[PDB]
């Protein structure tokens, strides 16, 4: 037999094979890990969301419920100043929002509402002059 | 100022940006969000490691504990019959392993241990002939 295996991360973070076989003739057994760096959109997708700094919490939550086809935004979300699609690895997308909607010494923040990412994808937008 | 600005995932999954400044003298702002799809070894590593399928949670609980610089293995784990480096995206590992520590009727499992990774990383070794 072959005394050898090929196996990957895949674009799902999973192994592409489930079953590895190692026949009983082999004195040694060779296990080749491959990891090509590819993640879909469906588990690693990023957008940028803005909000009032007391409604990121609010719009984050609703947003992962919301699901991938809302760009895990809540359709409508009165809260979401501007956002842009989920977008994938080598992928762009462009928002453009009235600045008449932001408002002196209010503080706004912007996040990836993608499950899980708004803990490391955060910052502050500020309006100035 | 620029009524514009680009913001781009980095490979720690944060936001290459923390701030936005939007001058009022704009009317209307644009963000445009890049993906470039590359994450570091230290945020989305893989490797591969086998056990008997009974000493898979103890040796991943372990191997998370045991830190990147021990490839995610407690070190002289006696349950762990081979294991890969942790390998970054582009990169590839081997290991080799006797075929003699495997024996019949016993059940085998490979899993990365990568931290959160093991509950999508997972398959069944089985010795054949
Ligand atoms: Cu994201
Ligand atoms: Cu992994």
């Amino acid at each position: 037999a072959e005394c050898s295996v090929d196996i990957a991360g895949n674009d799902q973070m999973q192994f592409d094979k489930k079953e590895i076989t190692v026949s009983k003739s082999c004195k040694q057994f060779t296990v080749n890990l491959k990891h090509p760096g590819k993640l879909a959109k469906n588990v690693m997708g990023h957008n940028w969301v803005l909000t009032k700094q007391a409604d990121m919490q609010g719009a984050v939550n609703d947003g992962m419920a919301a699901g991938l086809d809302n760009n895990y935004v809540k359709k409508d979300d009165a809260r979401v100043i501007a956002h842009t699609k989920v977008i994938g690895g080598g992928e762009t997308d462009s928002v453009t929002f009235d600045v008449s909607k932001l408002a002196a010494g209010q503080d706004y923040a912007y996040f990836c509402s993608f499950p899980g990412h708004f803990a490391l994808m955060k910052g502050v937008l500020k309006l100035v002059d």
